[PDB]
């Protein structure tokens, strides 16, 4: 009950802002975890013990790739704890509860590779998921992890609010394949500009919860400069190894994937910025305007993309 996590002074104050790296120590990122569900959620939302060995289990369940691994589950958690501090009266404890904890788990056993290069290579999970593959894998692994002995962290919810809180998972884990989000967010901006938006229909949150995670799921694009130039090496190391695999299928790759095409990056950049990530964000302020510096810090990453390409740097 008394037993509160507490930071040092600057990773207090900066924890709040959207724009927050989590740091290369990586035994504080569970504890960085719990300050939040904490501050977001309360400190009876779990029990401590079943939260620990929880999050712990979600860790060894994360593998040694690039991009998609332990970092970046937390780096995904950390956006989704400030949209929901920024927007405190708008969801309901279920939601607070799940969203973290969905969004620790959305890559949960991810290998580096898209949904694309696994139905190319006829892997297993493309014969159990047609759709969303990874994705469906992701909700099977936190199932799973849910299940161990000793790592029901909602034993104390009732059956329904227990299925509630399980689908209010699944749909925020799905949500993250990103060829979900070009049609979710086109219905969002009609039902918003012909003020049909209404958060009291499901349909309608689970629509903006969606598109959360895709803000979340990007949140690279919405740090500072510096962070974002180096975490793109991350992702394009993945993009690259991905290439390298489907060269080895007797497939040319897309430029993206390719690393003889490393110059194109910039431009490839750009396209990015102005077919996702600029139209995510803007969707979202329209719906959560308090989710604006995650808007402004985007625009400011694509003018750095612009000076990269004007040689500017
Ligand atoms: C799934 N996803 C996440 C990210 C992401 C996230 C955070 N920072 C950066 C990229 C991207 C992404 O950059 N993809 C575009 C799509 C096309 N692309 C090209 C195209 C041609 C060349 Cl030569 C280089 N990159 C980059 N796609
Ligand atoms: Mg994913
Ligand atoms: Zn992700």
């Amino acid at each position: 009950g008394l037993m509160q996590f507490t930071l040092p002074v600057r990773l207090c104050k900066e924890i709040e802002l959207f724009h927050f790296d989590i740091g290369p120590f990586e035994n504080m990122w569970p504890g960085i975890f719990v300050y939040m569900v904490h501050r977001s959620c309360g400190t009876s939302c779990f029990e401590l013990e079943k939260l620990c060995r929880f999050i712990m289990s979600v860790k060894k369940n994360y593998r040694r790739v690039p991009y998609h691994n332990w970092k970046h589950a937390v780096t995904v958690a950390h956006c989704m704890y400030a949209i929901l501090q920024n927007n405190h009266t708008l969801f309901t404890d279920l939601e607070r509860k799940g969203l973290l904890i969905a969004c620790l788990c959305h890559d949960l056993d991810h290998r580096g590779f898209s949904n694309s290069y696994l139905q190319k290579f006829d892997h297993p999970l493309a014969a159990l998921y047609s759709t969303s593959t990874m994705e469906q894998h992701h909700f099977s692994q936190t199932v799973s992890i849910l299940q161990l002995e000793g790592h029901n962290i909602f034993s104390t919810l009732s059956s329904s609010e227990y299925e509630q809180v399980l689908e209010i998972i699944r749909k925020a884990i799905i949500a993250t394949d990103l060829a979900l989000y070009f049609g979710n967010r086109k219905q969002l901006e009609e039902m918003y500009q012909t003020g049909s938006l209404n958060l009291n229909n499901q349909s309608h949150r689970d629509r903006v919860i969606g598109l959360m995670m895709t803000a979340c799921d990007l949140c690279s694009v919405t740090k500072l400069w510096p962070v974002t130039k180096l975490t793109a090496n991350d992702i394009y190391a993945e993009f690259w190894a991905e290439g390298d695999e489907m060269k080895k299928l007797g497939i040319q790759p897309i430029p993206m994937m390719d690393r003889d095409k490393k110059d194109e990056v910039p431009q490839g950049q750009l396209g990015f910025y102005n077919a996702v990530a600029i139209p995510c964000y803007t969707t979202l302020t329209q719906i959560l305007p308090p989710t604006e510096p995650l808007l402004k810090a985007c625009r400011d990453n694509l003018s750095q993309w612009e000076k990269v390409i004007r040689g500017e740097e």
